[PDB]
């Protein structure tokens, strides 16, 4: 539980200048502090450079990276940091690597929590929740204790939704609206599938939203989606497909992707992550929206409270967001969303011992983790 | 030796629109055709998305990717292309994957030839040159036969320098000035090292040039380099270091990098590659320069002709370049450059059977391949 223990910089990033705003590069904004857990993993190995290049926050936004890793993968983190220095990225004003959350999360304005333990060979969902839940329970206290009171936290380590509930549950000082579960890779994969069916390039499909858990209970919402400007429903008139098939296509994208030999969707996920961050740092296009697993309290859809449930949101580009109100539902959608909700509330109970609710009671389906995920 | 055999597109990229310049996105330039060999490898897995994101050619430059792979790694290429489609990159107007150079290199304006066979466990340099030389001999004929008469070719597969000589030697219709050997990762690594020693951030070091082969005979030129605006020589006054140590630090960067467990400098190399391309597509900053293994004919330094020797160049950002004339040399520099030249001319002879010169005569040192390279 550190205090006074500040994070040490990394070679060259220690030799950095004053602060962009007054001598050279006065065009640059004030530096943004970004923390990344799972910093030595594959998604990170992609994400990091996209951040450093200004692809994420812009070309006039000097960045500071605080890479949180783990004992075992420390050599790896040193390596990534070594690649970071040989990249000569001007925006990357400073980087620091370490294994202590209370040190690394120190002053973080964005906490991109990718990284959690992989599903064991014969591991039951409940324990998958327990193990990673603990990691996130801890990172939550750290964030709470030593991070910017308005840290925008973005969770990608599975089970992301619950992992996020836990994180905010252990980080009371931090606004729960700030915690996001990454369902965006799912959104992108779904646009691609709706473009593929309709015979249009993915840049013509929009208003795609994902509801529920980042698991096989999520719902690639085709009812409110649009292609070219008109509801998907009246472009892909094959209604049976949309209901009986669409979902399973997005739901297995990663699974087929992995068949093209063993690599995870690192590059794509790395991309989803930046698109995710941008949807909060950039004003949502007129009439469109993005998907994010966020806290349910305040939602107008009727979804249960006290959980992290992905839903349509729009932003003015300030880090915050608001739920999208102009949306419709039917028997299909309504029942599918409610079915994911059931799952989530069960994980919640199964994770009562890491959320501060009480004794855990697990009754979960060991078949829901998305194909292709580590 | 295809003709009439055109490259088929890939799912979603087949459903693409007209051509940016007249309906929507009239701000966009005319599409650029980019071919990538070794498309399913690690450096590519990084490079590709940087290209697609517009990081390389700009945000108003729609791109077309022609990914050349190999039979064995075809499943992998399908996978990368699958990640490409789930990324929803607007600039990535079209992509096509395949294993035939005469098909894939069809109409290429940029041929980023990363990818060649790795050094065998007990493989002698000569054969390393032979094996990869053949690949490049073939890709050269293809490029020559079916590519844009002004293809800018950028070789990264080792032995890059010779591999490039061979490529242009088998591609007579294509201007030899167009072939580039990637010595940029080396340049970047060296700036980082000169920044580290002088106690300044890498953004204060400039005019670093690399001469010779992309091997342990190259010369991280500290004599013409500058820090803050004044020659490195009068900032890092520890002259013995610059001569006796500097070189070995850059020369082993990859070697130490790999010690931080088994991953190649994929992310960094991916970065060097884009910096390389930009130095040709962007006007070189006033007084600075970049390093590139290019054809020697016309050089004013005294370096031997008919080889690919990295040297200082500047560009107006049109794809072409010119050698930098305002540069000095001393006993140290002069002798070191000449020693790399010796190597190169020996590889040249060792590769006479792939260059159209005659019977090969190999007499090479089996210790020169840079630490950390596959
Ligand atoms: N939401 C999505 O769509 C999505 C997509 C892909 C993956 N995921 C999920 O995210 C998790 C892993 O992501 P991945 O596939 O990218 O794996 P990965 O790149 O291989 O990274 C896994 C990480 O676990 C890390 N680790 C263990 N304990 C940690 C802790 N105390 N703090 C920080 N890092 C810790 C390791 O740390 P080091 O960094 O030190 O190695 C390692 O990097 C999985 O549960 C996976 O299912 C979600
Ligand atoms: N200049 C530099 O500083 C630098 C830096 C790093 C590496 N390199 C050199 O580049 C070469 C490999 O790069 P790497 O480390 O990035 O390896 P990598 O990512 O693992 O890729 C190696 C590739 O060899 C490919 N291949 C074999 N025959 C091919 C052909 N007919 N056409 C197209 N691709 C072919 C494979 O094809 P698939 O794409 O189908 O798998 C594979 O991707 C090595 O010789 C290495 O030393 C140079």
């Amino acid at each position: 539980l550190p205090a006074k223990q500040k994070p040490e910089c990394f070679g060259v990033f220690c030799l950095t200048y004053d602060l962009k705003a007054e001598e050279e590069t006065k065009s640059w904004k004030k530096i943004i502090n970004v923390a990344v857990s799972g910093a030595a993993g594959m998604i990170s190995n992609h994400l990091l450079f996209k951040l450093a290049s200004g692809e994420v926050f812009g070309p006039d936004q000097p960045i500071s990276l605080k890479l949180l890793g783990s004992e075992r993968s420390f050599a790896a983190l040193e390596g990534v940091a070594m690649e970071l220095e040989d990249s000569l990225y001007p925006l990357l004003r400073q980087v620091s690597i370490g294994i202590d959350p209370y040190e690394i999360f120190q002053d973080a304005e964005w906490a991109l929590l990718i990284g959690a333990k992989p599903r064991g060979p014969g591991m039951e969902r409940a324990d998958l929740l327990d193990i990673n839940g603990q990691i996130f329970a801890e990172q939550g206290k750290a964030l709470n204790a030593v991070a910017s009171p308005n840290v925008k936290v973005m969770v990608v380590g599975n089970p992301c939704n619950t992992n996020a509930l836990i994180c905010l549950k252990n980080a009371p000082n931090i606004p729960p609206k700030n915690f996001h579960a990454l369902t965006r890779l799912d959104e992108n994969r779904a646009k691609c599938q709706l473009a593929l069916k309709a015979g249009v390039f993915y840049d013509k499909v929009s208003n795609v939203t994902i509801w529920g858990n980042h698991s096989t209970t999520q719902v690639p919402d085709f009812l409110n989606a649009k292609i070219h400007g008109i509801p998907v429903t009246e472009v892909i008139r094959d209604r049976k497909w949309l209901e009986d098939e669409f979902t399973n296509m997005v739901q297995t994208r990663g699974g087929v992707l992995i068949k093209k030999w063993g690599r995870s969707s690192a590059a794509s996920t790395a991309v989803s992550i930046v698109d995710a961050i941008r949807s909060l740092v950039t004003p949502t296009p007129e009439g469109d929206w993005f998907s994010t697993g966020v806290y349910t309290n305040g939602n107008p859809y009727g979804i249960a409270e006290d959980i992290v449930f992905s839903m349509p949101c729009r932003s003015k580009g300030d880090g915050d967001y608001e739920f999208v109100k102009d949306v419709i539902f039917d028997d299909y959608l309504s029942k599918k969303i409610k079915k994911s909700e059931d799952e989530l509330l069960a994980e919640k109970k199964c994770v009562a011992h890491l959320t501060g609710e009480g004794i855990a009671v697990c009754d979960l389906p060991e078949d829901t983790m998305l194909p292709g995920e580590m």
